[PDB]
């Protein structure tokens, strides 16, 4: 049979962390994601009409601290919501846009076994 396997909260954040810790640890690349994007801080006002549903690496580690993902599936949809979120808001030739794309690298390396494992 194809079974369906459960998690429990404290099992995914074992999992799991070390692959946002790796994103964590290219500096300066994850310094944009690091905390929420404020639009005022940042001088950005069309921030929020582009990005609907903004994402940052402190949500994603309160999330899996706390135990908010029942499936590896939601922790995977927030990165990839969180680097889809700056390049489309961010321009190719953007500082911003070309760290996004070094992170997106590194996670893509370390998700895959760690999701193979689960
Ligand atoms: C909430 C802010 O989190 C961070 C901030 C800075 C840095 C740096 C400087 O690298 C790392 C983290 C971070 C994140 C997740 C796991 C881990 C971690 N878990 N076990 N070892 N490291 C470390
Ligand atoms: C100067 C433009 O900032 C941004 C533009 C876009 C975005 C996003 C994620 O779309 C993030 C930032 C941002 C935010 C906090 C710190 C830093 C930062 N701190 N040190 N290096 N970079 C950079």
């Amino acid at each position: 049979s194809m079974r369906k396997k459960i998690f429990k909260p404290e099992e995914l954040r074992q999992a799991l962390m070390p692959t946002l810790e790796a994103l964590y640890r290219q500096d300066p690349e994850s310094l944009p994601f690091r905390q929420p994007v404020d639009p005022q801080l940042l001088g950005i006002p069309d921030y929020f009409d582009i990005v609907k549903n903004p994402m940052d690496l402190s949500t994603i580690k309160r999330k899996l601290d706390t135990g908010q993902y029942q499936e590896p599936w939601q922790y995977v949809d927030d990165v990839w919501l969180m680097f889809n979120n700056a390049w489309l808001y961010n321009r190719k030739t953007s500082r911003v846009y070309k760290f996004c794309s070094k992170l997106a690298e590194v996670f893509e390396q370390e998700i895959d076994p760690v999701m193979q494992s689960l």
